[PDB]
Parts: structure tokens; sequence; C-alpha cells
């Protein structure tokens, strides 16, 4: 864990609130899809660098 | 990559998802987050998500013509 | 309730999103989750959801009824 | 915490493998959309319930 938009970004990132007097977004939505967009993010990233890992395999073989 | 390209890519989130997300309004009488810098965050959300994506669908490409090689 | 109402609802998880939800396979040589167990437990998510939106839809009519009667 | 499908069926829900020899669902996103899953389900039972309290506290002023 200690070695464009990373997942880190979306799991720091802070709102603050609407303008006086607006109400904005529902917060345990956005916490709940923005948790989602996090596993997504750091899953791709870990799949694509398996896939690179694969390839360079694959060219030491050719 | 291109605009409007399907990869035909499988997964439980895809950029259409994130840009057509739907967020309701607090419970009343709390607050919620701003709106403006939900939207621009989720834009950039949209943008990564579609280059890790396409990154995913290029290195897997490479890897079909790579085993096409060997 | 009915098969094809729009409530108008907002929230980020639809039933058409349990529904519709795409999985890859698993990373190579992992193996993943049954198949069938996880369609058949997602068909009872894509219900209760269902059941719970409706719900919401219906206490938000009838507080809507009453601040008429009020 | 402690005092037809519930959240807490989300959170301990247990799959086996797919048969001999299938590969199945990759289990990051589908950990990760039960989670969203979860949090949802979690959220508009408690939502539910506050538009409920409201529904008697409107009662009672009739």
């Amino acid at each position: 864990h200690h070695e464009p938009l990373t997942p880190a970004d979306v799991h720091n990132v802070a709102f603050s609130k609407p303008p006086i007097g607006k109400r904005g977004y529902n917060e345990d939505e956005v916490d709940a899809f923005l948790d989602l967009v996090e596993n997504e993010l750091t899953r791709l990233i870990e799949e694509n660098s398996d896939l690179r890992q694969r390839i360079n395999e694959l060219d030491q073989e050719l």
C-alpha cells in the first residue's frame, strides 16, 4: 500500500457543501458509488499490469 | 483511440455508467455534496476509466497477436 | 405495484443496473465465483431493490397527500 | 449494528467455485458490485424508515 486520476485520488477526494442555501447530492449515494469507482480503477490497473507482465514474458520468447 | 468504439468490455462499471449515474438529494434537512465539484470529479472519473479500459483492450489485442506469432 | 412503472427514482443503483451488470472472467489462471449462484443471488437483489424503491415512492406519495391535507 | 433479502444477506453471501473446469465470474468485480448493493439497500431501508417516521408525525397532527 505504501511503495491523470488515481484510485488514491478517489479515496481522498473531499467535496464542500452546496452554495447557500442549496441541497446538493446525497452523500451516502456518492460515497457508495465512489467506492465502486475506487475498486474498479484499482482492479483494472492491477489487471493491466498483469497483462503487461504476460506481454513481457511473451516477448522474451520471441 | 476514438470516442465511440465498442471494445466489448465486460465489467460492472463502464464509462456510460459513470456518465449516467444519478443521485437524489440528501435526507431533509441535511445538506449534501456540492454538485459542481462532484460533476467535475465524475468527468475525470469517466475519462480515467475510459483510458484504462482502452489500455486493457490494447494489451489483450497485443497478447492475441503475440500468441499468433508463437 | 406493476412491472414497468417509471417512478422517477434517482439513485446510483437501479433494478435495471442489477439486471444488466456484466462480469468478466477471472484473471487466468485463478477461478472465480459460480455463475449460477451469482445469477440467482442477483435476481433476488433485483427483486428486493425493486420493492424498496417502490416502498420509497409510496411513502413519498403519502407524505405529499398528507402535506396536502395539512 | 446488533439490535426477503437483507443487507446482511448481501454481506454474508458465499459462493462456491464454478464446476470443473469452468472459470466463473471475476471475484473482485462481484465483490465491488455487492458492496454497492449492500450500501444502497442499507441506505434505502434507513431512508424509508425516516419517511415512515415523518408520516407518523404527520398523522399525529391530523
